[PDB]
């Protein structure tokens, strides 16, 4: 009925502007699996559930997947706490139009966590790189000693193997304690953070391990239900200082669920 | 719990601006008494109440009757029907604030009904005019007559008289069938239009009769709860073409509850 995590909206008259809010309690879902330093903590990937549920609210299109996701910042993390009130604004028309997502103080004072860029879709367009085996409860692990937290809800990497060129490819399922809801989604917050999270297993990624979360996205494809989807394969470069990754989402077809041009990485305290 | 006719409110972060919502219908409260051509219409005094309402959920206050209207323009008559949305917006400070009240079409689409502007409150700072006793029953029913259609809830003048001078004297009551709710509001509609109803009575407003409504008004100024009134006094000058009022409520102690300023008066087809 109700978007769990956008809320409901209204246009304000003053400008085209439209405004959601909606109430967030880590008992919410499966919001209280995914936490960094024991503080639980609203994933990246939700952001850009919020954005388009957002963008599908405020225009009247005949399709499934009718947005990509031009560009996405992440500002600063969602420490979710009893009564946060989560924010969200939407300003533009059904070609191109900007999210800005927020919590707020009160009644008058908010803190931005994250803005996106919504657009129209664009429609889909042997040899020495052996696979060695990972297990993935070596990475859940790793990152759990290094500050994440990764619950029930959140454990999707079921299978997992790194190329010689270092390229991580995974077998992923969307575990059973995430599925109730998963119905008012177009683009799973829980399915997209476990596709985000091979990129871990990258020999750019382990060649560092403190943990490496993401801040930045850019060309977000999203072409079905990604939550068929059951093999993920993720890559991670190095250009400049900063760690520009790519993750790729495809259902037992090997059809892309769900792509991801840009994914810009960072290291946290 | 929450306003009737405001409802509830959101801060738009973009912008300062607040912005109201809340659905209308004629099966509410006793909307269904104020009838024009046999049109369920909102009465002037709501938007009175709508715009003290609003400035009341937006300001931190400690007092009763914290605000006066300074101006309030009636821009065009809100028909209510079954589905209708009551779009109201505040823009300003705790001294002096914009209220706009509106209609919605669909999710994008306004029509304007009234403005006011609100502010602090002010504080309070034998002749040859014999009374000419007059049938309230008598009013009710030339200006059911002449389109305006006042229900059981809207018949609070329950006795009337007008002097030499012109001016109109009227005994008022809040009639049964309105005091549902009555707790809900600061300036409760149905009394400040019973106060204003006293207008149609004096010299100047009957040496017309079609009848006359009103479309602005400048300088409300409430004193306390306005349903312990149960004297008005109301005056119809000319100036220009324009007809321009004043009219005072009085507590049974000869108190004044209610001051309107000026009453700009016009006629309707």
């Amino acid at each position: 009925d109700t978007h769990p995590l956008l809320g409901v909206g209204v246009t304000d008259p003053t400008n085209g502007t439209r405004v959601w809010e909606s109430e967030l309690d880590p008992d919410l879902l499966w919001l209280a699996d995914f936490v960094i330093d024991d503080l639980v903590v609203l994933p990246g990937a939700a952001y850009a559930e919020i954005a388009l549920a957002a963008a599908t609210d405020t225009f009247a299109v005949e399709q499934d997947q009718p947005w990509m996701i031009s560009e996405l910042d992440l500002r600063q993390m969602l420490h979710v706490t009893p009564g946060t009130v989560l924010v969200t604004t939407l300003t533009g028309d059904e070609q191109r139009c900007q999210v800005e997502i927020r919590t707020r103080s009160g009644s008058s004072g908010w803190t931005t966590h994250a803005t996106a860029t919504v657009a129209r879709a664009e429609p889909l367009a042997t040899t020495a790189d052996l696979e060695d085996q990972l297990d993935p409860d070596d990475l859940y692990q790793r990152l759990r000693g290094a500050g994440q937290q990764h619950g029930p809800a959140f454990q999707g990497i079921v299978g997992l193997a790194v190329t010689q060129a270092g390229v991580a490819r995974a077998q992923v399922r969307l575990p059973a304690s995430a599925r109730t809801g998963s119905r008012e989604f177009m683009l799973h917050p829980v399915m997209m953070d476990i596709a985000l999270q091979t990129l871990g297993a990258t020999r750019t990624a382990t060649d560092l391990a403190a943990l490496v979360v993401p801040v930045r996205f850019a060309g977000v494809h999203v072409y079905g239900d990604i939550t068929r989807g059951v093999r993920a394969v993720g890559s991670l470069a190095a250009a400049g200082d900063r760690l520009v990754g790519e993750v790729v989402l495809t259902d037992a077809n090997g059809q892309p669920l769900l792509v991801v041009d840009e994914v810009e990485m960072a290291v946290l305290g």
